[PDB]
This record gives C-alpha cells, structure tokens and sequence, in this order.
C-alpha cells in the first residue's frame, strides 16, 4: 500500500513521536512537511528506541524496511508490520505486544527480539522456521514446544521465564548461544546433544515439587539430573537434612511448612561452560463393680438360692442364702442378666436383687389387739419376745415351752412378712409376742354366736363364777353367780369352747357376763 500524491508526514503517521522519528529519518525539517512515496521507499532502517511510541500506524508505507528497532516503547499492536515482507531485523523489547499472528508472513525475518513483553503464548513463532536469533527473556513462558521447528537458530534466549520442559530443544544442534537462567529447569538431559554451544547459561533455577504429607522420617527423591543422566548431589540441604544414595532425608521431629535443598553443579556441553544451580522446594457379664453397699437380706425368702455367675441354673448353685439373715453386709459386683439385676456379696456368691433388701425389716403392717385365749401347741423351736421377732427393740424372753399348759390371754395381733403375732399375758401380767401358729387359740370371738334363751341360776352351781370371756381364767373373773340367786337371766349370746357350752347372761337390768350353761336352768 502506498500514497500517490505528495502528503504531509503527520497525515500518515498518527503517533506523534513516530512521525517525529520519521522526520529525522528523512532529514526533514518539521513533521508538517510533505513527502512522496519514493521518499518512503528509500527507508530500509528505523531506530526508534525509547521514543514513547504507542503506535506505528502508517509504517505500511515503507515496503522496503528491513531493520526495525522499537525497544523500550509502549506498543501493544503490530498489525501494521503484517505485510512488511523484506523485514529482517525486528527488536521489540520492553513493550506489551502479545498477539504475534502478525509475524507469520515475515519469511525473511532473521533476528527477533521480544524481551519484557509479558508474553506466555508463543505458538505463533512456529511460522518463522528461518529465524537465526530469538530473544524472549523475561516473559511468562512455560511451554516451548514449537521451538523444535526453529532449526536455524544459533542464538536463543529464554531466561527469566517459567520454563520447566526443555525437551523441545533436544534437536536444535545448530545452537551456539543458549540462555536458560531463572527458569524451573531441573533436568538437563535434553541438552546432551548441543555440541555447538559456545555460550550457555543455567544459573538460578527454581524448582517446586508437589506437596507431600509431613513425617518425622521424611524421604524425598533427588530429581535433579545432569546432562549425563546422573543425579546432581545437593550442596546445601535445609533443616539439618542429609543425603543418601538418591534420597535427601530430613529428621523433622516437629512440623514445618516446607523443606529444601540447593544444587550447584558446573556443567559443560559442547565447548560451553555453565553453572547449573538453583533451589528445589518441598512443600509439606455386665459388672458395675466399683461400689460397696450395706444391705441385709430380707429375713423372708431366706431360701434364696445363691449361684456362682448371675444366671438361674441349679447346676451353678453355690448353695443357699439364709445363714446370713441378720447382719450388716457389703455387696460390690452388680449385674443385669435377662434384664434382672444380681448382686455379688463380699466373699459370698451371686443372687438376685429382689432377694437382698435394704435394712433389718420390722414393718408389722398393723398392731390391733383383739380378744382370744390360747395354749402352747408344740413350743419345740419357738420363743417369746418383746414385740414380734425381727423388729426394733425386739429382745428375748424364755423359750415358748416356758409357758406350756398355762392359759394365755391374747391381748394383741400383728402380721409381719413371715407370720402373724399375738401379744399375751399370764396371771394378768403381760409377757410378749409369739408366732400364732405355735399356739392353739381354743377361743376366739368369732366363736360367740348369738341367740335369745332364758335361764335362772343353779343352787348347786352358785359357787361357780362368771367371766368377761367364755374362758375360766381368773384375770377375766367378774363375779359370782350367787349375787343373782333367784333373778331372771336373759341369755343373749353363746359359744362352744373346748367342747363345753357357755352362755352370756344379763339381767333385764345389767350385763353380767359369761358362764357355763352347766350352771343354769330354764326351769
Ligand atoms: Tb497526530
Ligand atoms: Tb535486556
Ligand atoms: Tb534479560
Ligand atoms: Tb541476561
Ligand atoms: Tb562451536
Ligand atoms: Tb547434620
Ligand atoms: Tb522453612
């Protein structure tokens, strides 16, 4: 593309600073002056370094430019260069150019410089197979796969980038100048064949591993390889770490963020010396037996069987609880088999919780004091006490036998868990309580059945007396019949005791008492 009629510079080159540079180039006076295409065509070189140039629009009118130095500017676009075929030298350091799709048709390009352009994608360069010098230092490059095509390069610079994989260079045997410092390289095997190197730089590498769990024995494979394939021995290992065969080892007893080692190894490939150095960072029957109770087995059910283990099987019955009936005891090892709770008696076997109780039972459940008369019916085995056996204050009184034969007056009643008790007296004086089944109450009120018969007193029975109850014991004697000698007697009640007939007499006036019918007359 070109202009026909003369035209001013400013009219063609929008970017002032760039117009200015043209002016000087064409030796012109002022940016205003006009120029012809033929004057534009006479331009083959352009040196505009650090010229605060934001754009180069219009440079499409210099079809014969071959050298172009625009280092240290403010460019970001290069679409104008697109058709500048004869371009052979092109420097664009310190700029912000990222779209390279404009360089694909510059097949005569010999040397390219793009240092400090904040580049990361360079797949575009693949169209410049004839390049001889390439500068990409200080960018954000990680993948140099496409450089494998640039087999005419003798000079290549990629330092201060994020490169890790350099296999893409294994074939560039034509290389003489190679800069790879400040990258993430840790393997130089890929460089083993560059026999034509004169300049080689590999210092300050930063290699970051993938995090691993922290340990106290920590072991990390040394992954730094020489051109050879041999492991590079670590110069300086952090945290007092040591180095064995191919592993770097740490003792890290406590815990730390990361660990690391430093490598420094002079290498030579071709006729070039270099220092391969950098750092590698490594990110990192139920029994409740603890109790002691104080219980007293319920006197009753003293036929409670004791077992070895909390189970109800006679084959495991250690015996029978009954020999320990009235003592303060101590359990310990509790339990719960089949749902029911069991107990372990100190030194004694195992029984059920029901069987054992809280304290020395005494509850009589009632103390009445009815009316009756008994006689010891086999004392063999029983005694007489202060208030029913197994009861507060209940002391002792002679054996039951000590009262046999004699008539005992029933004064009271009782009924504790085992049996019913009868307080009693003899000769009027009270004695105590006794198991009612040991006695024979030959007389009970329930035996007093009513009637309505009439009688008088016997002249021969006048000496006989009458009582309060149909029992001829002195303590219940209430008088002598002879007091009624010839009065009318009304027999209202009656009772048959020990086979004899008694009547309860009374005058139409006053109540008399009980007397044997054998002493009266209806006559
Ligand atoms: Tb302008
Ligand atoms: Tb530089
Ligand atoms: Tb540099
Ligand atoms: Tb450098
Ligand atoms: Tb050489
Ligand atoms: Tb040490
Ligand atoms: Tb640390």
């Amino acid at each position: 593309e070109t202009i026909t009629v003369s035209t001013p510079i400013k009219q063609i080159f929008p970017d002032d600073a760039f117009a200015e540079t043209i002016k000087d180039n064409l030796k012109k006076k002022s940016v205003t002056d006009a120029v012809t295409q033929n004057e534009l065509n006479s331009i083959d070189q352009i040196i505009a370094n650090n010229s605060d140039i934001k754009s180069v629009q219009g440079i499409q009118y210099l079809p014969n430019v071959t050298k172009l130095f625009l280092n240290g500017n403010k460019l970001t676009d290069i679409k104008p260069l697109t058709n500048l075929k004869n371009l052979g030298w092109l420097f664009l350091d310190e700029n912000k150019i990222k779209d390279l799709s404009s360089l694909k048709d510059l097949k005569k390009l010999k040397s390219l410089s793009l240092e400090h352009n904040g580049i990361s994608d360079i797949n575009g360069l693949v169209h410049l197979p004839q390049l001889e010098s390439l500068y990409l230092g200080n960018n954000k490059i990680t993948d140099i796969t496409v450089l494998s095509r640039l087999t005419k390069l003798d000079t290549l610079s990629l330092e201060d980038n994020q490169i890790s994989d350099i296999v893409p260079l294994a074939g560039l045997t034509k290389l003489q100048n190679l800069y790879l410092s400040k990258n993430h390289i840790s393997d130089l095997r890929a460089l083993a064949g560059l026999k034509n190197l004169d300049v080689l730089e590999l210092f300050s590498q930063e290699c970051l591993n993938k995090p691993i769990n922290h340990q106290s024995n920590l072991v990390v494979p040394n992954t730094v390889k020489n051109t050879d394939g041999s492991l590079v021995t670590p110069e300086i290992i952090s945290d007092d770490g040591d180095y064995e065969k191919p592993n770097v080892k740490w003792h890290l007893p406590e815990f730390t963020n990361e660990v690391s080692f430093i490598f420094y190894q002079p290498v030579t490939i071709g006729k070039a010396k270099a220092r391969f150095h950098g750092r590698v960072t490594q990110p990192l029957e139920t029994t409740e037996k603890t109790v002691n109770l104080t219980r007293y087995v319920k006197y009753i059910r003293g036929n409670a069987g004791i077992y070895k283990l909390p189970r109800e099987d006679n084959s495991l019955k250690q015996g029978t609880l009954a020999s320990h009936r009235c003592k303060a005891l101590t359990v310990d090892r509790e339990a719960r088999n089949g749902g029911k709770l069991w107990y372990r008696l100190k030194n004694i076997g195992w029984t059920k919780a029901e069987n054992l109780s809280l304290d020395r039972y005494d509850k009589m459940e009632y103390d009445k004091g009815v009316t009756a008369y008994a006689r010891v019916r086999n004392a063999s085995g029983n005694s007489v006490w202060t208030k029913p056996y197994n009861t507060a204050g209940a002391k002792h009184v002679n054996k039951l036998s000590v009262y046999q034969g004699k008539n005992m007056r029933i004064l009271r009643e009782a009924k504790t868990p085992i049996t019913t008790w009868y307080q009693f007296s003899i000769g009027g004086k009270v004695i105590g309580w006794v198991d009612t089944r040991a006695l024979n109450t030959f007389y009970k009120q329930s035996m007093e059945k009513p009637t309505r018969l009439t009688r008088y007193v016997s002249a021969n029975k006048a000496g006989e007396s009458y009582y309060k109850v149909p029992v001829a014991d002195n303590p219940v004697k209430r008088g002598t019949l002879a007091k009624y000698k010839n009065q009318k007697l009304i027999v209202d009640c009656q009772a048959t005791i020990e086979g004899q007939l008694w009547y309860r007499i009374r005058t139409s006036s006053t109540f008399i008492g009980w007397t044997k019918a054998a002493n009266l007359r209806a006559q």
